[PDB]
């Protein structure tokens, strides 16, 4: 018997913030940007609150890029009826996000709405390469209602 | 002079097309995606590449004894995303098998691997709990022995 239940996926890496086309390996000195979901169940009691996406990197020497800048350096999408219907991913609103945390080796973006049962978000972060030793980040995504954890790690092969 | 890259792509409720999944229902099948990506600076073609993916946390299995087509698929996208040719499923004989069973898997490419060309691998699993279940991705090459290693993360419904 389940309430509330989240989950998180890594879709890789892309040349652009939204749009484009995936990458990795990525060379030294460009930027590229990691993408991620946090997925709320269909089957959920209702709406899940204070969805988080904390990504921090693990090894290798990229960095987050930027002061943080919403459309530049990350962006939020929501598919409001997730793959259980056909609207798009779409941009939510600038005050719809909380930037608790952005830095180099990590940041922390909180989606302020409630996120309906079923409906998805797709997180996009710029960052910058660096080095011939591969970057792995750590993303894990928590609401409220379902603290997890749900972790995964994605792996960007960096040429020198 | 030689590289290779491994992203995840998350699950999916076929083994090609459908739409996303996760979270999944105990009892359902879902689908494995991952990408092994060579590199387009590459001195040639790579070859034995190959992905190994093993569960290392929950309770979920790979499913079948190693049906291509059904348990798992190979496709090619012979020039990755610097061009506009597409994926396509690959020839069985192209796949070895070098293991299949519950909570591990080995699927070899066989042929070798242009530069900057991509392979997507799809895998058949069950779902079983109310623990998430991990599954830890290998990619290697013989010229490029990394390893190249990805986590990804279901969470299963009771
Ligand atoms: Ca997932
Ligand atoms: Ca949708
Ligand atoms: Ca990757
Ligand atoms: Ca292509």
């Amino acid at each position: 018997p389940t309430a509330y239940a989240l989950a998180i996926s890594s879709l890789g890496e892309f040349n652009s913030l939204t749009g484009g086309t995936s990458t990795d390996p990525v060379a030294e000195g460009n930027d590229y940007y990691y993408r991620f979901e946090i997925r709320a169940w269909e089957g959920s009691s209702g709406p899940q609150t204070n969805v988080t996406l904390n990504v921090t990197r693990t090894l290798g020497n990229s960095t987050f890029a930027g002061s943080g800048t919403k459309g530049v350096d990350f962006e939020v999408e929501l598919d409001p009826d997730g793959p259980f219907g056909p609207a798009s991913y779409a941009p939510v609103l600038s005050a719809d996000v909380q930037v608790l945390a952005w830095g180099p080796t990590g940041v922390q973006l909180r989606y302020l709405p409630s996120l309906a049962p079923g409906a998805t978000l797709r997180f996009s972060l710029r960052a910058n390469a660096v080095n011939g030793t591969n970057t792995t980040v750590q993303a894990d995504a928590t609401s409220t209602e379902a603290p997890g954890p749900y972790t995964v790690f994605e792996t960007t092969t960096i040429i020198p």
